[PDB]
Parts: C-alpha cells; structure tokens; sequence
C-alpha cells in the first residue's frame, strides 16, 4: 500500500547515522535518466523525516525505495540497504 | 458528475504543501494550445480553495483534472498526481 | 417556450461571480454583425437580473442564449456556459 | 417553531471559523434533487448572518437544517454538525 | 372575507426583501392560461403596497393568493410562501 | 413623558455597533403574541435613527423600550440593555 | 462603576502574551450554564482590545471579570488572574 | 462531556516534544477507512493548539481521542498515549 | 438624411458611461462663436436621450455631430469620438 | 480662533498610529458629566479626519481639545498629548 | 431686522451635514409649551432651505432662532449652535 | 478667459487622490474675510467635478484659483498647487 | 480591428502582478506631449479591467497599446511588454 | 512584593549551569497534586529567562519559589536552593 | 523636469532594505522649520512606492530630494544618499 | 529638544545585544508608581526601534530616558547606561 | 508510579561510565520482537539524560526498565543492572 | 521558447545552496549598462522561485540567462553556471 | 568604481578566520570622530557577507576600506590588511 | 578613555592560559558587596573575548579593571595582574 | 561525466588523514593565476565531504582534479595524488 511504502522508507532513512546523512544527501543528486534529480535548495537543510517527505514526492512513494536503495549502496551504507531489501518483500 | 469532478480536484489541490503551492501557481501559466492560460492577476494571491475555483472555471471542471495532473507532474509533486490518477477512475 | 427561455438565462447569469460579472459586462459590447451591440449607458450599472432583462430585449429571448454562451466562453467562465448547453437541450 | 428553527441555525453557522466559511459556501452549490441549488451571485459575498438568511429562504427554515447538516459533514466540520444534531431534538 | 383576503396578501408581500421584490416583479409576467398576465407598464415602478393593489385587481382578491404563492415559490422565497399557507387556512 | 421615551431609545439604539445592528434587525422579527412583528420591507435598509422611528410607531413609544430590551438581550448586546434598564427608571 | 469595570479588564487582557492569547481565545468557548458561549465567528480573528469589547457585551461588563478570571486560571495564566483579584477589590 | 473531551486531547498533544510533533503531523495522513484523512494544506504549519482544533473538527471530539491514540503509538510516543488511556477513563 | 443624423448621435451619446456623462454635460457650455451655448437650466438634469434631443435642436441635427465630436475629444472620451468619425462617413 | 482650534486638533489626532487609533476610539466613550458621550454608531468606522469632525461638533471646538487631551493621556499616548499642550498655548 | 433674521438661520441650517439633518428633523417635534410642534407631514421630505422656510413661519422668524438653537444643542451639533450665538448678537 | 479658468481648476482638482479629497473638502470652510465660506450642506457629498462647479460659483471662476491654491497648500498637497502655479501663467 | 485591440491590452494588463499594478498606475502619469495624462482621481482605485477601460478611452484603443508598452518597459515589467510586441503583430 | 518575587527566581535560575538546566527542565514535569504540571511543548526549548517566565505564570509568582526549591533539591543542585532559602527571607 | 525628479527619488527609496525602511520612516518626523513634518497616520503603513508618493506631495517633488538626502544620511544609509548625489546632478 | 531626546534613546537602545534585549524587555514591567507599566501585548514582539517608539509614548520622551536608565542598570547593562548619562548632559 | 519509574532509570543510566555509554547505545538496537527498536538517528548523539528520555517514550516508562536491564547485562555492566534489580522492588 | 527559457533558469537557480543564495542576491546589483539593476526592496527577502520570477521580468526571460550566468561565475558557483551552458544549447 | 569598491572589501573580509571575525566585530565599535560607530544590534549576529553590507552603508563604500584597514591592523590580522593595501591601488 | 579601558582588559585577559581561564571564571562569582556577582549562565561557556565583554557590561568598563585585578591575584596569576598595574597608569 | 568527476575527487580527498587535511586546507590558498583562490571563511571549518563540495564549485568539477593534484603533491601526500592519476584516466 501507499502507507506502508512510506513507513518502510522513513524507518530505513533515520537508521542512517548523522555522518552518513551528510554523505547520503550528497550522494543523491547524481541519479536520474538525464538530469532529473532533486536540486540543492530543498536538500541542503533537510532533516531525516523531511528527506523521506520530498523523496516520496519527487519520485512517487512506490519507486522511491528503488532510488533510495540504489544510493544507500552508493553512500557506503550496505547494512540498512540490505536490511530494507528483505523488508521490501514484506509489503 | 460535475460535483464529484470538483470534489476530486480540491482534495488533490490542498494536499499540496505550502511550498509546492508557491511552485504550482508558478508552473501553471505555461500550458495551453497557444497563449491560452490564466493570467497572474487572478493567480498570485489565490488560496488553495480559490485555486480550485478558477481552475474549474477557465478550463471547465471536466478537463480541469487533465490540466492539473499535467502540471502536478511538472511542479515536482508526483505523489498526489499519481494518487489522483487512480481516483479519476472512481468517478 | 418564451418563459423557460428567460428562466434558463437568468439562472445561468447570476451563477457568475461578482468578479466575472465585471468582466462579462465588459465582454459584451464586441459581438454583433457590424456595430450592433448594447451601449454602455444601459450596461455599466446593470445588476444580474437587470442584465438578463435587456439582454432578452435587445436580441430577443430566443437567440439571447446564443449571444450569452458565445460571450460566457469569452469572459473566461466555461463552467456555466457548458452547464447551460445541456440545459438548452431541456427546453 | 419557526423562530427556534432559525435560532438553531444561525448559532450553528457562526460557530464556523473564517476558514471553514470559505469552504462551507463553496460546498453548498452541489446539493439538490437536480440542479436546484443557490447560485453564486447571492453566496460569494455573504456574511455569516446573511448566509443564515437566504438558506432559510431558499429551502424554507424547517428543512434548512437538513441541508445544512448534510453539508457541514461535507465541509469537514463534524464538530458543530454533531452538536446541532442533539439540539435539533430540543426544538 | 374580502377584507382579510387583502390583509393576508399585503402582509405577506412586504415581508419580501428589497432584493426579492426586484425578483418577484420579474417572476410575475410568466403565469397565466395563455398570455393573460400583468404588463410591465404597471409593474416596473410598483411599490410593495402598490403591488398588492393591482395584483388584487387583475386577478380578483380571492385567487390573488394562489397566483402569489405559485410565484413566491418560483421567486426563491419559500419562507413567506409556506408561512402564507398556514395563514390562508385562518381566513 | 412621550419625548423622553423616544430620547432614551434612540440613544440606546445607536450605541450599537455596525455589526450588532446587522444582528439586531435580524433578531427583531421573532417577537410578538402571534405573528405580529415588523416585516422586512421596512427593516432591511433601516438606519439607526430610522429604526428608532418605526419601532416607536409599530409598538407605541411607551412599550417600545420593552420590545427593544427583550431583543437587545437576544442580539448578544447585554451592555446597552442593562445600561438602558437603570435609565428607564430615570424617566 | 461601568467605566472602571472595562478599564480593569482590558489592562488585564493585553497583559497576556501572544502565545497565551492563542490559548485564551481557545479556552473561552467552554464556559456557560448550558451552551451559552461566544461562537468562533467573532473570536478567531479578535485582537486584544477587540476581545475586551465583545466579552464586555456578551456577558455584561459587571460579570465579565468573573468569566475572565475563571478562564485565565484555566488558560494557564495564574499571574494576571491573581493580579486581577486584588484589583477587583479596588473598584 | 464535549468540553472535557477537548481538554484531555490538548493537554495530551502539547505534551509532545518539538521533534515528535514534526513526526506526529507526518504520521497522521495515513489513517482512515479509505482515503479519508486530513490533507497537508491545513497540517503543515499547524501549531500544537491548532492541531488540537482541526483534529477535533474533522473527526468530531468524541472519536478524536481514538484517532490520536492510534497514531501516538505509531509516532513513537508511547508515554503520553498510555498516559492518555487512564485519563480517558476519567471523563 | 435628417433621421440618420439623429440616429448616429444618440447611439454615440449613450455609449458614454455614467461618469463621462457627468463630465460631458459639464464640458458643453464652453463652445460657441461668442457666448452662444446651451444654458444650465436645460442641461443639469438631462438624460442621455434628452441630451441628444436638445443638442439636435439648439444647433440643428446636421452640425450637432461636429459640436459633439469637438467636445467628446474634450471630455476625455476619445473612443466613441473616433468611432463616430468613421460612422459619420457612412451617412 | 475657531479655525486654529480645529487645525490644532486634527494635526494632533492623525499623529496617532493605527494601533493607538483603535485604542483611542475605544477610550472615548467613558468621559462625560453623567452619560454624555459619543455613541458607537458614529465612532466605530470613523477615520482620523472624521474623528476630528464629530469630536469638534459634539463638544464644540473650543473644549474639544480638553476632552481629547484628557483621553490621549488615558489612551497611553503621552507623546502627542504633551506636544499638544505647548501648542494649545500658541493659539 | 426680519431679513437678517432669516439670513442668519438658513446659513446656520445648511451648515449641518446630511447626517445631522436626518437627526435634526427628528429632534424637532418634541419642543413646545404643550403639544405645539410641527407635524411630520411638512417635515419628513423637507430640504435644508425648505426647513428654514416653515420653521420661520410656524414660530415667526424672530423666535425661530431660539427654537433652533435649543434643538441644535439637542441634535448633537454644538459647533454651529455656539457659532450662531455670537452671530445672533450681530443682528 | 472664463472657459480656460474652469479648465485649469477641474484638471487640478481631480489630480487629488481620494484621500486628499476627504481632506481638501474639510480644509475649505476656514477661508474667508469673516465667515464667508461654503457651508457643509453643499460640500459633504460633493464629487471632484461637483466641487469644481460650486467653487467656481461661490467665488467666481477668476478668483476661484486663488482660493483653491491657498487651500491646496493647506491640505498637504503641494505637488498640484505648485503645478497649478506655472499653469495659471499660461492662461 | 477595434475589438481585438482591446482584447490584446486587457490580457496584457492583468498579466501584471498585484505589486506591478501598484507600480504601473504610478508610472502612468508621466507620459504625454506636454501635461496630457490621466489624473489621479480616475486611477488610484482602478482595477485591472477598469484600467484597461479608461486607458482605451483617454488615448483611443489604437494607440493605447503604444502608451502601455512604453510604460510597461518603464514599470520594470519587460516580460509582458515584449510578449505584447509579438502579439501586436498578430492583429 | 510581586516584583522582588520574580527577581529572586530569575537570579536563582540562571545561576544553574548549562548541564543542570538540561536536568532541571527534565525534573520539572513530576511535581503537582495530581497531573498538574507544565507540558513539554513550552519547556523543551526554553531559555533560562524564558523558564523564569512561564514558571511564574503557571503557578503564580508567589508559590513559584516553592515549586522551584523543591525541584532544585531534586535536580542535584543544593547550592543555589539553599542560597535561595536565606534570600526568600529577605523579601 | 518634474517626471525625472520623481524617478530619481523612487529608485533611491526602494534601494533601502526592509530594515532601513523601518528606520527611515521613523527618522522622518523630525525635520522641518518648526513642527512642519508628516504625521504618523500616513507614514506607519506606507510602502516603498507609497512613501515616494506623499513625500513628493508634502514637500513638492523638487525639494523632496533634499529632505530625503538629509534623512538618508541620518537613517544610517550613506550608500544610496551619496549615490543619489551624483545622480541629482544628472537631472 | 524633543527630537534629540528620541535620538539619544534609540542610539542607546540598539547598543544592547540580542541577549540583553531579551532581558531588558523582561525587566521593564516592574517600574511604576503603582501598577503603571507597559503590558506584555505591546512588548513581547517589539524590535529595538519599536521599543524606542512606545517607550517614548507611554512615558513621554522627556522622562523616557530616566525610566530607561533606571532599568538599564537593572538589566545588567551598566556600560550603555553610564554612557547615556554623559550624553544626557549634551542635550 | 510513573514519576518514580523514570527516577529509577535515569539514576541507573548515568551511573554508567563514558566508555560503557558508548557501548550501551551500541547494544540497544538489537532487542525487539521483530525489528522494533530505536533507530540510530535519535541515538548516536544522545546524552545520558536524553537517553533516559526517549527510552521512556519508545517503550513506555513501565517496561523501559526491563528493556534496560536486559541490555545492561549485555553491555558488560552487571554492577548497576543488579543494583537496579533490588531498587525496582522498592517502587 | 518562452516556457523553456524560464524552466532552464529556475532549475539552475534552486540548484544553489542556501549560502550561495545569500551571496548571489548580493552579487546581482552590480551588473548593468549604467545603473540599471534590480533594487534591494524586491531582492532582500526573495525566495529561490521568487528570484527566478523578477529576474525574468526585469530583463526579459530571453536575456535573463545571460545576466544570470555572468553573475553565477561571479558568485563563486561555477558548477551550475557551466552546467547551464550546455543546457542553454538544448533550448 | 562603486562595484569594485565592494568587491575588494568582501573578498578581504571573509579571508578572516572564524576566530578573527569574533574579534573583528568586537574591534569595530571604537572608531569614529566622537561616538559615531555601528551599534551592537546590527553587529552581534552579522555574517561575513552581512558585515560587508552594513559597513558599506554606514560609512559609504569609498571610505569603508579605510575604516576596515584601520581595524584589521587593530584586530591582530596584518596579513589581509597589508594584502588589501596593494589591491586598493588596483582599483 | 572608554576605548582604551576595554583594550587594556582584553589584552590582559587572553594573556591567561587555558588552565587559568578555567580557574579565573570559577574565581569570579565570589566578589561583590553582598551577592552582586555574575551568574553561571553567562560565564560557564564564555570565551576569552566574551569574558571581556560581559565583565565590561556588568561592572562598567571603568571599574572592570579593579574587579579583574582583585581576582587575577586570587586566581593564582600574579604575572599579568602586576603587568596590568603599570599599564593601568598609562591610560 | 560530471558525476564520476566528483566521485573520483571525494574518494581521493577522504583518503587523506586527519593530519594531512589540516595541512591540505592550509596548502590550498596559494594556487591561482593572480589572487584567485578560496578564502578562509569557507575553508577553516570544512569537513572532508564539504571540502569536495566547494572545491567542485569554485573551480568547476572538471578542472577541480587538476587543482587538487597540484596541491596534493604540495601537501606532502604523494600516495593518493599518484593514485588519483591512474584513476583520472579511467573516467
């Protein structure tokens, strides 16, 4: 459902540390088909809950998990990204 | 019906945040066949309900959804626009 | 009939807002074959019922609907003009 | 009586906030058997007392409560609508 | 009696507002078997008492109530028209 | 006396605000033994002095105070109504 | 006197902060014998002086202090409410 | 009663911290039978008292506690939610 | 002809607004060879048709257009005065 | 003189701010020997010049300064009231 | 003289505003030794000059000033009444 | 000439704003040799053109400019008064 | 034509914001050959449609575009002024 | 006095360190007869002066010292609490 | 010229920040020969364009620059005041 | 003078830091003969210039320095208070 | 009670050393029925008091002791965990 | 086109950080041929979308890119300015 | 020029460290002829760019370099002050 | 002077080591006539420059040297205290 | 590409130790054609990721590698600089 799609993301986004969240927001503006990413103006001072808000709005909450897991492997946090993968199956 | 066509729009217009509504009114004066859009004088100080009024009057309430969903994808709010799409089928 | 021809117009004229009625009276003196329109002296301080009176007298109540619907599309009110169209068939 | 039927309505109409009254007048032109509603021309600039006047005249003061309570649930104000329901029994 | 038949009408005619009286005189020239109505020349500048005079003379004071109540429902004033109905029984 | 009976009323009628006077004229057509009240046609566009005129004529200036104080408590203005009560004793 | 009864209230009403005044207007519509309170329509956008106006009119200025002190204890402002109590004795 | 039903909610809503209130407003738009929740436009910039206002109006103050306690367990605040439960019994 | 000379004037005189007609009657008593103008006594309470009557009688209907167009440019209404000029050629 | 008596008042009345003028009109209906003050009906919607008109008419322009300075000290504006005092000597 | 007695009155009667003249005609039918005043039938639609005519005829022009100044103080216009007093000495 | 003397005044009178015209009519009844000014009864509801009419009649159109420029400096409008001064030389 | 000359102006006048319209009316009284501009009295409280009315009447609708485009560049709105220029060619 | 009661508290509240103030605000929501304490929403981001404000308002400034000294012993700061005790005697 | 005298002022008035404009309006009521300054009632809620309007009217547009530059040095904005000085020479 | 009395205060009020200004507004409502101080409603959200405005109005600008210096010693800012003392002598 | 349940925890949480607190926060995200633990984002920079806050909120203060004692044995601190056990009996 | 000219700018303006946007608005009032730049009054409190509005209006949307790229190199942001350059070619 | 005068300052102001900027703002309020310096209220929370703004406004941008270099030697930063000196010659 | 009085203190305060500054802030809250010292809340996290700020404000900069030298002897730093003594003579 | 140009830099910037990063930020403000380097204000408290941000913005991400490798040889870290060189070829 739509509600459990946001629940799964926000609980796998504030599992990041304060250091990884400085790296995860940095490692977010590189994905996209061709230049379709989130700009800095709504990312630089984003909190952990606020990041799970506009990531659910720019991509839509159903493929927001796939654009998060592709970057959580790329932000050097393979713990939560693999931990999200078994919990994406329990949707 | 005409009544459920306005009900579906106003509940999918005030689902926008206060920030997206500053961006959605800005991203509205670019659609049209050739220069047929809503001018600034009735858009700049429009509230969320007031925006669902004159958008229903300038285009007509039956294609007002299609000119809203085409811009909600363009105003970087793909959550509510996809959420409107399954509820346009329940008319 | 003549009575339902005026009933259909006056109920589709005071459906206009106070703002559209300032625009609808302005967008009325441009129609005509060649210069046959209603002058300002009997339009500037016309109420909503008073506008449905002399519009029924200058054109006749049977084609007063067609000169109203052609301008209601032109006064940026496509809600009531399309709503009049299905009710012109129920005459 | 007729006097307590208007007293009950006006005290349950200005219990609305200024925001709900912008939504309640908007959510009023959709009821009716088939197209029998109050037009915009006598609703757009209506005050809280003025709204309790012509709502008592268009429907009659005895079923004006039922057309108000059906819309107060629909204007997202279930506080006063349920509060009117126990006071409609004390007529 | 004839005297209480005019008393009941004039007290249910100046119960109309100034706005409804502009609508009630307009909604008067449509009744009739076939084209038997009151012309404009004795209606346009008629006061509230003056309207209760010639409405009592053109139809007769005994069926003047029935041609008034049929139009008071049609002039969007159902308050006084229903209020006249219980007082037509107390003749 | 008759002169101080009208002086006491008019100075306790224009002590009302502009908002209460919209509510006081509305809360006036409900009193009476059985249906003996002032109709709308001489109340809707009545000024503060004009209201103290026909209220003194329909009821008589000696019980016009009692029909005003009974409604000033009912129009949510208990300041002037209690202030009139100590000045009705100084007649 | 009546003048010092309003002076004591308005100087003990704008002693409230901007935060307490958002809480004091909220904590006002619960008092009453049975449902006799001030509605929202004249409270939501009331200033500090405007609140001392209609609180003096709905209750009367002599018991307006008692309905204010009973709520100032209830709006979590016991400073000014106890400070009003020694100044109600100096009337 | 209705008054103690709002008193119990507002004192169990501003017991939330500033951090939980950013999470509680986020965890509010997921409840409902099917899509009947409060939109963002009246939630994003809502204060603690303002949140206890429209939560009492959208659901009604009697089941507003049950839609708050179901989400206070879900917003990771089980202190106040269990503390509300023994105080819902003292109504 | 004489008939189309008055037809052209009256349709270009009630095209003036209510505000310009207060200015046009004021800007009329200044033309003339030497003091040959229309006095106030037959101008101050002149209607739009009545103004097209005595302007056709004091000057004659054939040069009444030239004394009207010289003042319509002077009464700050250059719309109708230029619009009369192409229609004076279609006589 | 009479002319400099009104000049001194109006230039010391619109020296008030917009906030003090809401307080100064409120602090005006308490002066008087016994109940001889200006009622609300000609004070509530009074402008700064309009307030210097009827204050000059109800009291007379020569003691209107003394009833203004006694209230300007009481409306918490001691700047202009002391500034008027040295300019009342330059009459 | 008789001529300067009417000159002094008419120039101190149209110094009244349009609002005071509605109050001054109302405050005129209360003076008299015992019931000797001007009736309504020649006062209700009296202009400012017309009021200075029959006030000079009912009382005589020499004591018409004293019955005007006694009421100009009573119609809440003490400006012109005191201004008449120094000009009654210059007769 | 007489015609350009009124043309210069009316174009320098409606150059005033709506606010200054409320102040300019107020600042007009103070000039004069000794008490020879225009009374209120023909000034209070005077329009901008109507003010240029009776100011040209009470003083005569040739010194009406000097009584206007002396007050336009006194009504705090030194823009148009200095602008009139160079255009009084081009008569 | 004359009709498309007013259509092009009014759609390029309410494209201005509410802020630019406060600047555009201010930047309008400076054009002219020598002192031939529109005065303040018909500009200060002019709406967006009302501004497109008297700008079409003072200059004539055919050169009203050139006096608007010369000022739209001067009112710091070069968007609509350049946008009008390609649409003046499509007349 | 009331002034020295707040002076004694604020000088014995910012004598706390930054560490004790994190512990003192935490050790504040446990006092009370039964559940009458200050909620988190006005305590979590309270400064040292701001804490001496609402502690003086929720309890009243006269027993605010006793609810502070009972908690200063409980927040492991017995230096200032004993130091306040000899200075509560010098009130 | 007069037009470039207002152009130079308004472009050197909205060069002020929002903070300096709160200080510049405050530092304006101290200049003058003896007490000839602009009162608060037309300064407190003045915008940047509105301030360049009445500063051009109270002083006249030709010495309005000198009363602005004398205060721009006094409102702690020496950037624009020196920048105006070289542009006053290019008039 | 009055102008240098406000100049000396505002330059000795914004010499306070942001921290002292939170303490100085708090340490202001304790002075007075007996309860004559400035309430919170016009102090809590007062800026540094705004504080120098109403402190000059409540006390008058000539003793506003003495009520400021008595509190600047009491708000733990003896730098500016002693610095004001040598500059009060240079008035 | 609830108060002694938090008192017992916070005094048995800051009995941990600085080294054990780096190990205790690490040994906290492993308990739970199935994945119901506290995430890193509110644990990594948590102080000793702050840890006793959200541990009391995520679990509730009554079973927060059992989830703390189960981990204090697991964080290699059996001193305080056994010391808490005899003090959990003295509740 | 005009629509893709604004799309390219706003997506290359909110790519700036919050720090660069404080520097970019500062580095904007220096360009121009000679003193033709945007003043502070419409720049100091401009958001990222609001900055892309009036930059498109003061310069026109077609050369607004060139005045933005010349300053983005000058505001020490060469990332987005070079990134805009390859996307200005894809217009 | 004026633009390179601000460019030279801001690039020689954020060359200061974070420690020197705490010392440079402190070492700024001592210069001046006699007491003409920048107060604390606009210096204490000033950023590096914000400091280069009001230092350019209080002194003017042309001698702002000389009041900066005199203090940069005094704030124990002789690196940038000597580095500014060779770049003040390249203006 | 005042400037050299702060210069002498700050250069004799950061001559302290990091260890003595932990002892000097501790040895500061014991001086005073009777309990007049600086509290902890503005001393515990004070830097070396920040300590020379509020020590100059609480005591005044002229006796701040004497309260510093009396404690520098008491904080076991007799080097700088004797070194300040010969430099207090060179003021 | 642009994305792999930043990926290569940030992974070759946090390969530096904590000691070399204190030396690398120091050895960065010496490169440039003539004085075009990054100032201290955005370098002194820059983290390893934050340094890879503004180094990519001041120079552009394509020559940011060349200004990093020229300084990594100069900051006595030839390990990563040679290791970057073979990975700049795999772009």
């Amino acid at each position: 459902r739509l509600a459990v799609a946001r629940e799964l993301l926000l609980a796998a986004l504030e599992e990041l540390s304060q250091e990884q969240l400085k790296r995860f927001r940095h490692k977010l503006r590189d994905v996209g088909p061709d230049g379709r990413s989130i700009p800095w103006g709504r990312l630089e001072r984003a909190d952990a809950v606020d990041l799970a808000e506009q990531l659910a709005q720019f991509y839509g909450p159903e493929p927001a998990l796939e654009v998060a897991r592709k970057t959580l492997k790329r932000a050097d946090a393979r713990d939560v990204a693999a931990q999200l993968q078994e919990r994406r199956l329990q949707r």
